[PDB]
């Protein structure tokens, strides 16, 4: 059994709790405090592999720098989750992108692009824009919601596999 740290990036408010729960406790879950942070551990055979892995769920700001930088570096795959109904949160993905880049001082990281909320309207963010931008960064993107559970569970599988091949590389 291989453990692996999953962290989950993102703006407040793209369903960071919710997603993670809801692969966590086989459930979703309508109200979540957004300052409720903390990990979880699930057992998953992936390809013949019973992997563990530790998931993430970050509240934003820290207490201290370091601690965030901390929580960066030991982490091993980032899923960059973002609301298809708001460009707010879709910008702000480049901020992570950067910032990440720069605390592990690593260009090549294992990170997976998911917009979650596809099951609702105003629609702002174009699949194509998403695309493009996870194709610029070198990953791929998946179309999620907490709710329908749609393509979940191949989000988070993909995630793995990226670290897999980013360890074997
Ligand atoms: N409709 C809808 N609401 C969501 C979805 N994901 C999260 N939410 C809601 O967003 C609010 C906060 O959820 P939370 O788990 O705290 O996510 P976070 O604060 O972004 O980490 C709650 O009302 C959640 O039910 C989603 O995929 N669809
Ligand atoms: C996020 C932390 C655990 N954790 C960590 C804690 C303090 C300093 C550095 C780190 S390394 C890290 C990396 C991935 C997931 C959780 C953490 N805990 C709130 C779950």
């Amino acid at each position: 059994m291989t453990e692996y740290k999953l962290v989950v990036v993102g703006a407040g408010g793209v369903g960071k709790s919710a997603l993670t729960i809801q692969l966590i406790q086989n459930h979703f879950v309508d109200e979540y405090d957004p300052t409720i942070e903390d990990s979880y551990r699930k057992q998953v055979v992936i390809d013949g592999e019973t992997c563990l892995l530790d998931i993430l769920d970050t509240a934003g700001q820290e207490e201290y720098s370091a601690m965030r930088d901390q929580y960066m570096r030991t982490g091993e795959g980032f899923l960059c989750v973002f609301a298809i109904n708001n460009t707010k949160s879709f910008e702000d993905i480049h901020h992570y992108r950067e910032q990440i880049k720069r605390v592990k001082d690593s260009e090549d990281v294992p990170m997976v692009l998911v917009g979650n909320k596809c099951d609702l309207p105003s629609r702002t963010v174009d699949t194509k824009q998403a695309q493009d931008l996870a194709r610029s960064y070198g990953i791929p993107f998946i179309e999620t919601s907490a709710k329908t559970r749609q393509g979940v569970d191949d989000a988070f599988y993909t995630l793995v596999r990226e670290i897999r091949k980013h360890k074997e590389k």
